[PDB]
């Protein structure tokens, strides 16, 4: 009885000792786990700061991207506006380039036709002066013919003549008349008063019973 | 005895208590193991997050470079559009001024061609008219030529028989026995009618003494007795 | 027997000391368990924030990609336009000079044409005056002829005859023309009782039988 209780007391001494050993091993393991807790919480706080920093940069980046999107859209509308203006300018200037070239051709045509008309005016004036000069000469010839008519014409009746209009008349006193042939003749009183014609010749008419003509042409008496 | 039993009872309580302590130590080990399982889990999650964090900030650096380049590209593009826009304004000005001046030139050479065509016709029209007057002049010259020829052939210019031309005066010219009175009438010289020739009226006669001479029926001087 | 009781009492004390240490470990476990709960709340919240940042970043990547393409596209269009404007610059400044030269050329044409138009008027006026002065001269000649036609002899009246341009006296009995073209009397050669003494006509008489009395008649002596 005494020996049995004494042995269970020593067994208790050894079990207590062993339990303290086992207890100390668990306490060490708990101390390791607390070290891990502290390491985890440090990492947690460090990671939270990095999270804030990154999310901050990402939001700041997104502000710059939205500004860029907005600018691109604005640039897009400006380029949209410029292109048709340039289209229209191409159409306009290509038509002007043709129209200018045609104008240069038309101006050279005008110069040619003006130059030729200038020479034509000179040519024809010179020609018409030539015809006028020839005509003036002809007039001078007529004028010469008029002067010759003027200096050879008869305008004035002199001795024995009388002008009536454009007619001249011989004017005569006694002893002469004009016969039915318009000839100037002597008037011998119808040859009944001693003087007569023999042919064209004047004679004294004589009774040849009593008169003759002698060799002097005088009248004389016969027998 | 009674004191031996009190020791025995405490020794038994101590056996029970050591047993209790060992079961409590087993329960602490269970809880320690469960906690280590939670820590394990936590460490794995921290590892996922750390890796994702490194990936993200790396992705953000490359994105940053692309954005910076885009912003810089955009500025350059804005400068080219800003330069081009007033050039187009300027071209709108030149082409609209060229348009007006070209239309004006086109109407101008239209007018010129019309003016030049009228002047050509005028030159034709006047040369015709002038040739007209010259050819009419030639008509008049001929008409006057003909009138001069007609006058040339009909006029008296030359003194013929019994005549003499002094200047533009004509005179009858006479031999012996003829003269002209104050009136320019031609006359005969009858010797004052004192030598047997006389006038009675306009006619000539032999002036005769009628004691001795008479005219016979035949017109001859005869003797009366 | 007393030493047995003393070790029992020591064992009671040691058991009490071990239970005290056991409770201390239990406290630590409780604190640690609370840390674990707190750690899992904080982690869950941080994981959600990370997912949100990742989602934002991938959206941003795609938006940045689109912007880079649009930029390139815009650069193409600017690059298409710039040389077109350059060419239009050149061509319109050439056209500007060609237009100005055309304007100077059309101006010269107007000037020259206006002078030619005036030249035509000037020369027609000079030529018309020459023609008019020539009509006047013919007119002068015509009226001068007319006035000489009313005064000139053209027609033969009494004792005259016209042959061409020659006017002749014509004569019958008793008259003829001597070889000085003079009119003269035909007295039958003065053989027939009529003749001249000096300038005067006489009855030629044999003065052995006849004479002239005071009355000029022929009588017997
Ligand atoms: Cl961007
Ligand atoms: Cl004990
Ligand atoms: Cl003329």
């Amino acid at each position: 009885h005494m020996e049995e209780i004494k042995k269970q007391v020593q067994v208790n001494v050894d079990d207590i000792r062993a339990a303290n050993i086992k207890l100390d091993g668990l306490g060490r393991q708990i101390a390791d786990i607390s070290n891990s807790i502290s390491t985890i919480e440090s990492r947690l706080g460090e990671m939270d700061n990095r999270l804030v920093g990154i999310s901050s940069q990402v939001t700041q980046l997104s502000n710059s991207v939205s500004q860029n999107t907005q600018s691109i859209s604005s640039l897009g509308d400006r380029i949209n506006a410029v292109e048709p203006r340039v289209d229209s300018l191409d159409t306009v200037t290509s038509n002007l380039t043709g129209r200018t070239s045609t104008l240069e051709a038309d101006v050279g045509s005008l110069r040619t036709e003006l130059a030729a008309l200038t020479t034509r005016v000179t040519t024809e004036v010179t020609r018409l002066d030539g015809l006028i000069n020839s005509g003036q000469n002809s007039i001078g010839e007529l004028s010469t013919r008029l002067s010759n008519v003027e200096t050879s014409m008869v305008t004035t009746a002199g001795r024995g003549l009388q002008k009536n209009g454009n007619t001249l008349n011989v004017i005569v006193g006694n002893g002469m008349w004009f016969n039915s042939s318009n000839q100037l003749q002597l008037d011998l009183s119808g040859q009944s008063k001693g003087v007569g014609f023999v042919g064209t010749g004047m004679v004294v008419k004589i009774d040849t019973n009593y008169f003759a003509y002698n060799s002097n042409g005088e009248i004389t008496l016969v027998s």
